């Protein structure tokens, strides 16, 4: 297989957001969390409270330059189905993915030597013009 | 259908007074870092009527445009649009539906605040001593 | 006249550096100074006895974008002669000039509404590969 | 001779890393992807092989120039994943914030080292796929 | 006229803060500045281009006790308008005012025989619960 | 809702302690007398449960406001010697010197923790008498 | 039993002083000693050079507030007799006592987490007006 | 029997020149921390005769008043009492036997020095620019 | 007149110290101030309200050798009276004076081409053996 | 009494050392050559025996004055290689740079200690020849 | 045989303009530390002809004189010697072959650079405000 | 035996230099090397690449004052021959030697508590007037 890029275009302004929050080992201050707008979704995600994220969603942080980091992903079939069914951009999710962070995003990941303590997905809702904005594409 | 178009950098002209967009978030992390965006260069200061308020004329909306960048979307009432276009040093740049792009660092901040806007304002900043000489040059 | 750009190329790796230290009105004690590498010079800029860079310079910060700022300057006739004779890049200095700050450096000027409290000159030396680097 | 850039493409996602860490009188910079760990002889130290010079390259950006002795160069070029990127005369670019930090320190480096960073759980799969 | 007290209640938890940074004549390099949280404001106090707080203010430290000191101030007409329009507490600012330093803060003014070297304004932001706190 | 004060009376001489320690970008504050040690689950950390906000409350004094997640609140209220003092929204007052320190740091907290402090030789006798 | 407060009023100005000096674990600089004027005495204390203070006098430092500490005491009968016989205020000493320190006094005790390294009593003499002052009560 | 009475805070009047009591201890810990006590507000500066000295007019005595607080006790000769009362902005506050209270921090310092006074003085401090306007207001 | 030497002996171990803090034009943010123990005094030098040491002093750094520098000063009449009445060493202060910097202290003045940005006065206390030491 | 200088001649090349180390609110000063290591009783600490006072002695140089309790004095005088150099009242001189450092700290010492430094490979031969 | 004689400290006269010798090394360690040596006090500024250069008039050579100290040896052309002697406040101190001694700290620096001179110059420094009053006194 | 001083006078200006470089344990920054001009030599030193310096040349750093250090030396017969034959000052080298460093030289040695990591001899060549200078003695 290969690891396919999850590109920026899966973020569609005005649609609720799925956010991947990452905390690194030795992080003390919370403004050190790496928060990544991950996917725009038609409705918020809800996983079976029984199931854990760690069993359906593996992440891995690697260096990609002198101040860049990439995030690599393993996504279980059942979550890929769920995510593909929520995603506003049409079915962008594959089993093996990655996305590139910019230099600003990468600062704390480089400092913790890519050592991850905890991660999660969080549903982030929309602002006052959200419907208008998504309705307004050219 | 209308379109959301970009208020680009060219609308800031060096030497002219500045209209500054100031946004505060609800649960923004890190202290003493503000979101101050020079918004539009103006020939004369903005002055809204005393009884009416800004949020009757001006609505904003911060959303993500990708895995790192964030845009402020906004809707501008017809009255403030005429006023702002008439004051604007750049020729009539203002439209009813727009956005401006945040930079890499500002995006990070807005993301960290979960895009959650507590308030915002528009403030007049004057010019330094060489201002007159800079615009007339 | 026109305000002509003092561009990045007048900083040449391996030569001592002329630097502009700026303090903005407001902010916090925690705030570092804004420190702008300004000109690569043959040798340290020495001012006449009892003088300061404020005595030959006049600066004015103006926005140039949604997160960008330029610094505009007016440079006195004698300092103009001085900096043109120390400059590594051939005679880059004019009386009316500006330089463009990046989106990091502008952050500090914008939150102070462009208002400078003070500035002064600093001279910076070169490390152990300096001459080697400029030769290459 | 000329100081050639050690470009970002010497970093290969999936393989272990050499982190350049620098204390100005602090920054971490991934430096080189390697096939095996670096470990100098017991009775030498990095500064026997490696000189660092931090230098301004514009009105905001800063480069780190460095000179690599021949023994460290043949060693690093053998361990490197990317094929023989290392030369005697080189530089690398710091970002907007690293630069500022460097400027604030008047470019004075107090110390520096090279540290082996192992890889994540998908590491071997990323590079092998 | 009378010197009216700018009391503690004009600092309101959860709002940005206006601060007065004072340097006293004498003392030591080790001495921290005297930093007095002065006014809670809607937004940061921005001064007109090229101006400083010294240009609108006049301060005078006098003892008020065996280990107590007050700061007296005379506030210029335009800054008076400005601070009364940013104030969170409703219009607390008068032209002639004083504030009472505590027995810790007075220690620093008394050992300098009340003599100020300089002062300037600082603006301080709010943490992650700021708006939450002011709402409650 | 309202931020209620965590008063001094939650400190009971004789019983072990929870020390709030805070590093501004340093102060120790006895925080809560507890019957048994606090120890969070292995895979969480304090800042998952606990937000701190330092704020000026006059011309000299400073308070620390904080928000406590429900799990940490039920946990702390069970261990507490004083009966259920802990709420979701609270503050505590710093002294004249702590305040100054806080002001000098522009109220910026770099880190904070909660540490178990055992008791002295008369500890059990003090509380039991 | 209970632990009885040794109140300020046992300090009678103009009379020599008994001082309790406390040093904490990890104290480096001597201006970190906690010195407490403990009792006013008619004459200086002198314990049998044979006997140790630690056998007749136990101390214990506890928290009492967010920046307050209290000192708790166990006083052997023989020292209580001795102290009661020296004390200017009439017989204030009991077997189980405590006194409250203010916030200023408590700073280094809070920093060492109440961990005591060493303590002692010291006789502190009087100034030039001492007799006049003690003679002058209203 | 006489009594030792308190020289209270009210005898310091803002806007008037200050008579400052300065005490040095023998083995005081911590450097650059002085014991400077503003002592009495005066209409005109104090000036003792050149030949005579302060310790012929003024005697001080630092003692503890409890487990934390410390008082400076003092005895003031009849000549300096007349002089000080005549100079005092507050109406005749000075008596022959007095004390003033030290604060929590100063007590700690005096305790740490074992109350052991090396020397002391009385020094005139002037007024700032608003002084005149503050007392006549 | 002549510039008379303020010699080392006017610093007397065990007494508070009067110090001159100097900032030179140029250099680096990293540069410590040049701090010269200047006079041992009975008590702290207190200046009149609103005044600074620059208001009574005039200084001029000149070289005295291949790595040596002296500081020359002109001292105003009232400050002359003040420092002569606080001096521990009997009346050492004249209107025109100089003091000799050592090869370490001159290093800092020479690299700035003798050019001072500012100076101010500092007062330094004494440790726990101070009076003991001066008595001995 | 008088504060007498602890001169350089109390340092005897070849014999182990007592290093005076001082942290201003950092300097190492060889202090005394000793025949055997110093080790205080378990329940005491240096500052019980030893007071330090840093003081300016000219327009550039600084001395460290110190007072040595009688027990530490008899102990140090027995271990000393040079014969009984130690008195109750003493001082030592700092160099041009140590001084500057001391001045920069407003002479404020945060801590100080005495550390045993063993000897080199020729140590015993140097002193015995 | 000629001799290399010392340019001693006496040739620097306080109150007069300074001729400063500035030396840069090739691989000198430590940043922002320069080798600036005040070289000779002069009545008027030095000004070499525009076409000719310093290294045609002036040659320097840094060597060790022992286990710690280092001397700068130099050779001075006949033209610059006449010029420098005529400008020199001190009476004719310059000869064709000389040296000056470096101090303990400067020696260390020169040693660390392996004595390896990259370039050097002579620069005029003026006088402070009391200059006139200092030399005429 | 005794340890004989290797005095400054063995440095003869204008003649190439032999330099003893010393690095101390815990030295991080290279401007912390102690470099000592050791001997002036008629030609550069060249030891049999087979042989090590450590077998022919032992060094030892000792304290000699509150800010002074001395370096003590053991020099094998074969290197003494070699050094004596190179040395410009006539035959100054003995088996047991020492030299005194000044206070400036001693700073980093005192900081590392005299603990040596590595040392070596390095040949340092001469400047543009070197021959003239050595020819010019009075
Ligand atoms: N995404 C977004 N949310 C905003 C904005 N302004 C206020 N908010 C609030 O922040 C929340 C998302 O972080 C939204 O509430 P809701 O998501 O709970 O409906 C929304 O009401 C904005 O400009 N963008
Ligand atoms: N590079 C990398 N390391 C990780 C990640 N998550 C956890 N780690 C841990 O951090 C270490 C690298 O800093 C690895 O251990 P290892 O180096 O002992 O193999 C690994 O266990 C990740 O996403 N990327
Ligand atoms: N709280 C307290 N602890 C003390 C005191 N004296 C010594 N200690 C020691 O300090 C520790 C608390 O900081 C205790 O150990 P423990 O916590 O392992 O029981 C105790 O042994 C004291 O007076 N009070
Ligand atoms: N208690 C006290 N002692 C003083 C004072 N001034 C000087 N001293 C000296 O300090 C000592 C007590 O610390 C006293 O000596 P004595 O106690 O040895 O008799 C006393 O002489 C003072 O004001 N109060
Ligand atoms: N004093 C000294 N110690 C050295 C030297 N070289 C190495 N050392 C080591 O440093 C230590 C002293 O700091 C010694 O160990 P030791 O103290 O355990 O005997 C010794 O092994 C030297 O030249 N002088
Ligand atoms: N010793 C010395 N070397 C110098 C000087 N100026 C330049 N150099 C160069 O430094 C080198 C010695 O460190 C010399 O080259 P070389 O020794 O390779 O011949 C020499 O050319 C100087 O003034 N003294
Ligand atoms: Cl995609
Ligand atoms: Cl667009
Ligand atoms: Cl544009
Ligand atoms: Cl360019
Ligand atoms: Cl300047
Ligand atoms: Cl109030
Ligand atoms: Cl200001
Ligand atoms: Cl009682
Ligand atoms: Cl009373
Ligand atoms: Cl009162
Ligand atoms: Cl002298
Ligand atoms: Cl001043
Ligand atoms: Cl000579
Ligand atoms: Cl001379
Ligand atoms: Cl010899």
């Amino acid at each position: 297989h290969s690891y396919v890029e999850l590109k920026d275009k899966v973020i569609v302004p005005g649609w609720p957001t799925l956010m991947l929050e990452i905390d690194f080992v030795g992080g003390t201050s919370r403004n050190q969390f790496l928060n990544i707008p991950f996917l725009s979704v038609k409705e918020p995600l809800q996983l079976p409270r029984e199931k854990k994220l760690t069993d359906y969603f593996t992440i891995d942080v690697e260096p990609a330059g002198h101040s860049l980091v990439n995030i690599y992903f393993q996504i279980d079939d059942f979550l890929l189905l769920t995510l593909n069914s929520l995603s506003v951009y049409k079915d962008p999710i594959r089993k093996y993915m990655f996305l590139r962070l910019n230099k600003e995003q990468s600062k704390w990941a480089i400092n913790a030597a890519f050592n991850v303590f905890s991660y999660r997905l969080r549903n982030i809702g929309v602002g006052p013009l959200g419907p208008d904005i998504r309705s307004s594409g050219p």
